């Protein structure tokens, strides 16, 4: 009920996880250090196969918001502009 | 476009990171259209199986979109795949430990600067 998988979004389930755990990041309901739950108690919570929620956490790791503590998974600690960029230019070339 | 082979950064998110540079510094445009996956893999010395999913990544970022059978910079607007993107930037932004003042502040900053 904390993250809802949106089923007829066409955002794949993977991609709507990651961005409510970074929107969950944002408003600070999960605050850095934070562990996050198991692969398989986040699947298993949402009613997903572990592979969608593993794509999931590893989106996380690359975009760097999240970050593996012997082989458990937490909130990292620091530091999207570009993505602005190209929708202003996007945008005013309209 | 060029592969940092000993960055930790992997090599889909160089890639992907590269290309959105383009796009972003206008030198990759609306409608433009990007290499096939495999004219890619072969300008650089990567297989398909990464160039598919950085062009993949793209994809689901919001950035290109398969048209024929061509991945094309994405020219669309006033969706709701546009605001989807929008609260991606601001949601990233606030997670990042920016105020929202700030954020905003520097969202016209950018937006006036390119009006160019």
């Amino acid at each position: 009920s904390i993250i809802k998988i949106d089923l007829e979004s066409k955002t794949p389930i993977y991609k709507q996880i990651a961005d409510q755990i970074i929107e969950l990041i944002a408003k600070g309901e999960l605050k850095p250090g934070d562990k996050l739950p198991s692969i398989r108690e986040l699947a298993s919570m949402l009613g997903v196969n572990m592979l969608t929620v593993n794509k999931a956490y590893n989106y996380l790791v690359d975009e760097g918001f999240i970050v593996v503590q012997k082989r458990r998974y937490v909130v990292k600690s620091e530091v999207w502009r570009n993505m602005l960029r190209v929708i202003i230019y996007r945008a005013l070339a309209s």
